[PDB]
Order: structure tokens, then sequence, then C-alpha cells
């Protein structure tokens, strides 16, 4: 089902703080090399009044390298799809709900973003665009009560030798009742903006993730 080419094409709505924005993005990736890269577009609302570096994780686990002993639930969600709900919770306050419903046509993964972000202090790295990216982390993949869990407790680099904490909660599930859980794992993600322009209203974004058993 699927290749080991394949497209990416997405849309997000969202808003943080009360800023609504339509983004639009366009990409390529290997899902057994566990690479995938895209080109972002800000269509609606934009320049965006926050970092973007808030948004980036919300732009698919199906680009992960899994290894023969590891279930890929991902890989086994296709053709039909699967979505995720997350949270991120940041130090600060600022709390932000994303989902992403993902389902495939041909060669083509299809992303139907929504992310809301709220209580960001205006006098705070996010809404002051103070961030520089985020930190490689280990995502650890679980079931509770019967749904595929993922937990990263990461952080932004802030300027000025900072870093400004955020804990994931991320829930998987495939659209196809029988997909069987995997074992407990983890997957060890970078996630990078390869280019900008003035105000992030064009981005490139590459991540890069592989699935292993902690050896």
């Amino acid at each position: 089902a699927i290749k080991p080419d394949m497209k990416i094409k997405l849309r997000m709505e969202g808003n943080v703080n009360g800023h609504h924005f339509v983004i639009d993005g366009d990409g390529t990736g290997k899902p057994f090399e566990g690479k995938q890269s895209m080109d972002l577009e800000v269509k609606e609302g934009g320049p965006l009044p926050f970092a973007f570096d808030i948004l980036t994780t919300a732009f698919n686990r199906v680009f992960a390298k899994y290894p023969d002993n590891i279930q890929d639930y991902f890989k086994q969600s296709f053709p039909k799809g699967y979505s995720w709900e997350r949270s991120l919770t940041f130090e600060d306050g600022g709390i932000c709900n994303a989902r992403n419903d993902i389902t495939m046509e041909g060669d083509t993964f299809y992303n139907k973003v929504r992310f809301y972000g709220t209580n960001f202090p205006a006098n705070g790295p996010v809404m002051q665009k103070k961030t520089l990216k985020w930190e490689p982390s280990t995502e650890k993949m679980y079931v509770r009560d019967g749904v595929l869990t993922g937990d990263v407790e990461t952080a932004l680099l802030l300027e000025g030798n900072a870093h400004y904490r955020c804990d994931f909660r991320t829930t998987y599930k495939a659209k196809e009742k029988g997909v069987k859980l995997p074992g407990a794992h983890f997957v060890d993600h970078c996630i990078e903006i390869l280019s900008h322009d003035k105000d992030y209203n064009k981005v490139k974004l590459y991540e890069h993730a592989v699935a292993h058993s902690g050896l």
C-alpha cells in the first residue's frame, strides 16, 4: 500500500491566542527510511504574531524507520488511514490542542490539521518570537486503556542560553478496527526548519524518525 516514495498534501486551520490562520503544505517522504520534507505556506492570517516553532510538530509517524521486531501500527493503518489528537503543555501555562486525520489516495497522504493554542503570556517567548528550535527527543510509545499513546518531555531552545519546556501526549487511532496495537517502544526524532522567509510565511521543514527498543 505504502511506496518507497510518497507525496504529502496538508491544510492546517487554527487559532493561537485568538489569531486565526490557514497554512497549506506540499512535500515528499521516504516512509521506510523515516524521512519527510515539506514546503509550508501561510495563506491566511500572516504574518503570524507568534513563534512558528509551536506549529511544526502538527505538520505522520508513517515516516518512521521501524525495525522488523516492532509492530508498525502506522504502515498497517493504510490504506484507510489513522487520526491523532495531541496536547502541548508549556511550562508558562501555554496549552495547544492539535488533531490530524490522515488519508491516502494513490501515492499521496492527505492531512486535515487543526491546531488550537491558548493561555500564552503576551510577554513570553511564543508571543514575542524568541524561539530558535526544538531539541531532538525520544517519544515513549505504550498502550493506555486500548489506545496507543505517545509521550515526549522536550524543550524549545530560546535566544539567550535558555530552554522553554513542553510535554506532548499524543493518542493514535487506526480507522480500521482490527489493526493490532504494538508493544511499547521508543521513537527518536529530529525536526528542523531548513529555510524560511522574513515572517515565516514560507517554510521548508524536515523530520527524521527511528523506532527502537532502547538498545
